[PDB]
């Protein structure tokens, strides 16, 4: 019975060549076996060889530079002496080429929101796809698809990601080479599609309470980021606050203890920092007024023989160091007037005052100061002159 066998003994990698032997029974000495190799995209190679007197056959050094890496399949075909067909196989394995992936970013279109990538492949079958992620600084995922060209390239272009928040963006492309192993790249750009901004509002000044409700909005700055506040009196004084983003970019803060400022206009100023880490910022007006302003004015003495008059007063809500004016009215309009400084504990007095240009009859003293909510906080008190 007609028999051939074939056996693939070595594949050399560095060489790209193959050792071949095998057998016959009832096949004549100087007859040929034909012989293919075919590689994992349907290349063949076609060799033949001569069976000895002994019926055995071999070829070395065969060139399988022409096929690609993967599987290789030896196909070997003769007659026996009386024409019957006979056939045999054999299998190997070729990795003459290592497997290697590059991604690269073309560019980031930050007005269209678009990435350009490209990149090249080695041992990667055209028509392989390339898996594509670009993941954000939230981790949002884009997910993309590309083919390997004939050259091993492969591009995408105007990719939409819209989908994807500004800060570092990582791409990573991936793919097999023939011999089955994963072959990746990754590539790292900046997103800056979107201006980064804060508002901030003064809802309410609870002036009772000595307590403010702020709050506002953002643009790029990213869930749980860091509001610093700052309220600012009329004097200087400084109270800092803090809170967090939201989801939407809100934020809020109810029952700021503000109860260390003073009355007058407050700046509420707001800061955080949006994804491509720049400061945004924004100020706000309010008013406080925990305490009622008020001025009283008393005529303590009128030293009728010194022709003068002391004089003593109390104020709520005026600074210390503001100037209390002082007018004394007789009875027929004349006027003195006077000025002097109200002290840390609201208090203030003229002594030892010259009335000596004024008439005998009713006196008129009228005290006047700015509160710290702007008022003119007034009083008056009356007696007499009686010096002649
Ligand atoms: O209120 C806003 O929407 C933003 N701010 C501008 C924010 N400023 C703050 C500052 O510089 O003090 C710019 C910034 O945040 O850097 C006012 C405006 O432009 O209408
Ligand atoms: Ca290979
Ligand atoms: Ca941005
Ligand atoms: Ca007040
Ligand atoms: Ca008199
Ligand atoms: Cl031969
Ligand atoms: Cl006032
Ligand atoms: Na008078």
């Amino acid at each position: 019975a007609g028999a051939l066998t074939v056996s693939l003994d070595t594949v050399d990698n560095t060489a790209q060549t193959a050792n071949l032997s095998g057998t016959t029974t009832d096949v004549a000495p100087n007859e040929q076996v034909a012989i293919t190799i075919t590689d994992s995209a349907g290349n063949i190679v076609n060799a033949i060889a001569t069976v000895g007197a002994d019926g055995s056959y071999s070829l070395t050094g065969v060139d399988i530079s022409s096929l690609v890496d993967g599987s290789l399949t030896v196909e070997a075909s003769a007659q026996d002496r009386n024409g019957n067909a006979l056939t045999d196989s054999a299998n190997g394995a070729l990795d003459a080429t290592a497997g290697d992936l590059t991604v690269s970013v073309g560019t980031i279109d930050n007005t269209a929101q678009t990435v350009n990538l490209s990149g090249t492949t080695t041992d990667v079958a055209p028509n392989g796809q390339v898996a594509i992620t670009m993941t954000d600084s939230a981790g949002n995922i884009v997910n993309a698809t590309a083919t390997v060209g004939a050259d091993g390239s492969y591009s995408l272009t105007g990719v939409d990601i819209s989908s994807l928040v500004d800060g570092d963006l990582t791409v990573e492309a991936s793919a097999q080479d023939r011999n089955g192993n994963a072959v990746s790249d990754s590539a790292n750009g900046t997103f800056d599609a979107t201006a980064g901004d804060l508002t901030v509002s003064v809802d309410t000044v609870d002036s009772t309470a000595q307590t403010a409700n702020l709050s506002g909005t953002t643009t790029d700055v990213a869930l749980n980021s860091q509001v610093d506040l700052t309220v600012t009196d009329s004097a200087g004084n400084v109270v800092t606050a803090t809170t967090t983003v939201g989801a939407d970019g809100s934020y809020s803060l109810t029952g700021v203890d503000i109860s260390s400022l003073v009355d007058g206009n407050l700046t509420v100023e707001a800061t955080a920092q949006d994804r491509n880490g720049n400061a945004v910022s924004d100020s706000a007006a309010g008013s406080l007024d925990a305490t009622t302003g008020a001025l009283t004015v008393s005529l303590d003495t009128v030293d009728n023989a010194a022709q003068t008059v002391d004089l003593s007063g109390t104020t709520a809500d005026v600074a210390p160091n503001s100037q209390v004016n002082v007018t004394i009215t007789d009875s027929t309009g004349n006027v003195v007037n006077a000025i002097t400084t109200v002290g840390a504990d609201g208090s203030y007095s003229l002594t030892g005052v010259d009335i000596s240009s004024l008439v005998d009859g009713d006196l008129t003293v009228e005290a006047s100061a700015q509160g710290r909510n702007g008022n003119a906080l007034t009083d008056s008190a009356n007696g007499a002159l009686d010096a002649t």
